[PDB]
């Protein structure tokens, strides 16, 4: 009958043994090129037309549309928590301000620039950092101006790109994350921010590398899934343009590409995307019990860090800014 | 009032110009270190000690436990639309079976090696893989054979793998895929081949890279998270010992690793291995409408690809063998 | 040796033994400090047939130089060696080290920095030694620094240099400043 | 009873004899990829408005405040001991000289530029270097010209820079050393010296990477220790825009950042730069008898030129001039 085998072998090699560096919780930590701390999270905020706003978004997320009048109760909790940092995204939402040109973009009394003014008034300890596009301002809804019923016209878009972000940068925005992704953007803002004498003041961090996928929402320059040529190409234009740090969007599904970045732009701060679509796929997931939360934030989280960023925007901030208090 | 602020920008630099690029369906093809082909994919197999089986398994999934009496209806449809590989999964049923040395791994009558003998003779076309451990088979489940009540006894566990995997090889299968982790077994394993003359006819696919994770369900030998460097290790180790191909699993969240032994592991084939909780995962959003699975697969699957495999194992697959087509 | 020289043989298959000692006591990682050759490999070897070889992290001293760091005034690299340091590095991550320590620290910045390249894989370990804790005490007293400033510069050096652990008589003032 | 335990071991392998290589007192000095020499090292030298002045600056130096007056019996000794370079740093003492424009930098009739004239005439087998920067000039004592009570004016700052530099090199100065860390003055100060003719025989020694830290005392463009990035890709910027040489500072607690110098600007001679602190922290440690000066000092400065550096400026040149000669 059918008797257990086993074969003979020969004595253990030392260079198989692996096993003594992994084996004690301390040993997991100690296994990592970097740990997860509080001030290397940032997060999201969508500022409202209507300064009482406070309207929920919908996927999974737990994220709202908030006004400067809500800002102050809302920041609170994190900011004591050990919040550092927060992207900010403008949301105009008045029946007359979109338009060809973006023009509400820089608008001193936008949601976005109103949010820098109060959030450096009441929360001077927080880095503000801007995200730098025309989309959410633009009648057509595009990252930048359009042509005649047509294509992006770069030399318009990017001159009115970089107005925006030296814009920002002189309402006391920190930084400025251009996220258009048109070709040469990034040097017309340093060189704009350069004549503003806000370059030495401005960290400009680029959205390098932005794909396009359906983790924006289930259903203008953006990488196609499987452009590692050219996603590599983008982020040394980027940092020889005059990137200070750079951003990968989305990040769990282009962690290949976060360590490309780690690789080529070695020198400067690689900061991972953690996206709407990403986020509402783990919350998903976990109500649907085929994963805990936590526990696939926690891994998610990590791979981003262990693929080489230092710095990850996501919205799982809150929750977060509790979880590495235990 | 208000109005649209345009700085003046110099020149356009071509080093700032990639868009000639992509701009054209077919460019976005052009642009992809390798395209997804469908005898690329690779199809797990649960085959159950009752022959008459095919139960559904439960998370988000649509795979069964299936038995050699159903084996060739279900197989038909798969070869016919193109599958070219199957990986076997051995699922010991009856209540006295499973013992401490996984006795049961290389049962001559166990599912596994009557799912090889099954296979070979009515899909001589198949490329039969085997995932060897002893977890399944074993009555603590645990990957390999336990010491008096405490850890991994790596000599006896290597020694028995070494035996389970040539009996599988001596039956038919075309390769043996090691998924315990156990240090240095990949080196028994083929040595153990050598040996049994079949060295020269059975691939050895080894699983290098396996982390533990939130990924198998919700939430021995198992990379943590962030080991990045011992991943390194066990690569450059699994090649040395004899590994003719490497697997990486999970993928998704591990498509930094997969890059890292796309280059320590040039010359070998790579495989990303699409987790039953990505799997899972991907169908859960899909359903909450967060995102369109078949966007959200092909967009995952070619994230294998960019990130340097050639190979998937994926759950996916009779999808893909239908949309490939298209 | 009689009157001599180190005797290679014996001094390892002493400190093989020894190492497997504390292994067998409970203590979860070994750092050889000897500086002999082949330790590494006879320390592995004896923790693998003692069959604790898994659970048994060896974090070894593979750069230990000789100094006036360790007390005002054998195996021991010499301050310029680089070569052999970077030679010592290679071999015991060859023989079974896990870990590596640098000893001293702050005076060898540039060997973490050549060990985080010739053992990127493996966590990276610095030793801020008595004499250099001593020395930024003495230092601070006499108010040429500031002792808690001297200390956090001097270790995120270590950190800037390559190292993931750092090994120092600081810990306990550093447990209070981190909470800050 | 307890007895000692010898484990057996399997014969030594040569791959782990390193010791015969290091067995006598000369095999140490073969083991150094260089060796200290009398002309590596470089002594400051700070030159007071006084004419007669001799004062004894103060932490745990050595080192004084001379006068034109008093440089002939200071320099003797030294330059017959073998002192080859020496770093002016000019010290205006004089109650009205200090402005926003540190109009007394290049004073024709300054310490400095009278402290090159002398040093031609007398000592006409030094090597005079320059430290350039307006910190010790501009009444607000930061380094470069400011903006109205705010941040430092790169433009001016830089322009101002690289007359004073062009004027020490129009004095006689061999080699300037710009320490101001203010982006892009190692191009405006080699172009200046391009424009004077004067760019083939000044060696514009760049201080590179110089840190901020309690190394200059107990307690404007400066790196922050954990800052290597910055540090390397500043590196490459200075050789870039003209540097012949560069300087790391502090040396010892950057010793790494010496290393990376060595590898980013391999082809330039690389000097470290034994801070005043670092210097007074060794003589403290000493009188307090932690350590041996003679021995810590040989040890310190050996680690430079093992570092990389094949230059030394230290407060210790008087005594090394002593010490080489054993
Ligand atoms: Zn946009
Ligand atoms: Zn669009
Ligand atoms: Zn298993
Ligand atoms: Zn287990
Ligand atoms: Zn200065
Ligand atoms: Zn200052």
């Amino acid at each position: 009958m059918h008797t257990a085998e086993f074969l003979e072998t020969e004595p253990t090699e030392i260079s198989s043994v692996l096993a003594g560096g992994y084996n004690h919780p301390l040993l997991r930590q100690w296994q990592s090129e970097r740990q997860l701390t509080k001030n290397m999270l940032i997060f999201p905020l969508f500022i409202s037309d209507n300064p009482d706003d406070f309207t929920e978004i919908d996927s999974a997320p737990n994220i709202n549309r908030i006004g400067v009048n809500r800002l102050k109760d809302y920041l609170k909790p994190l900011v004591a928590k050990g919040l550092r940092s927060v992207i900010l995204f403008g949301v105009p939402l008045i029946p007359g301000t979109k338009d060809p040109v973006g023009t509400a973009a820089d608008d001193p009394a936008g949601p976005v620039i109103q949010g820098i003014r109060f959030i450096r008034e009441k929360f001077p300890e927080l880095y503000i950092i801007c995200d730098v596009c025309l989309c959410e301002y633009t009648s057509h809804g595009h990252c930048g101006v359009l042509y005649d019923d047509g294509t992006i016209n770069r030399e318009r878009s990017v001159s009115r790109l970089a107005a925006v972000a030296v814009n920002y940068a002189k309402a006391g925005a920190h930084c400025v994350a251009p996220s258009d992704m048109i070709d040469g953007r990034i040097r017309d803002i340093k060189r704009g921010l350069i004549n503003a004498n806000l370059a030495h003041k401005t960290f400009v961090l680029s959205y390098a590398a932005k794909f396009s996928g359906n983790l924006y929402g289930p259903a203008c320059y953006q990488l196609p899934p499987a452009g590692r040529g050219l996603a590599r190409r983008a982020l040394e234009r980027d940092m020889s343009e005059g990137a200070d740090g750079i951003i990968v969007k989305p990040s769990t599904f282009y962690l290949d590409i976060v360590r490309d970045a780690s690789e080529i732009c070695k020198d400067l701060p690689i900061c991972a995307y953690h996206v709407s679509g990403e986020y509402a796929m783990l919350h998903a997931a976990a109500e649907k019990g085929v994963v805990d939360l936590k526990t696939i934030a926690f891994e998610s989280h990590q791979g981003f860090l262990r693929a080489g960023a230092r710095l990850i925007i996501t919205y799982l901030a809150p929750e977060f800014l509790d979880w590495l208090d235990e």
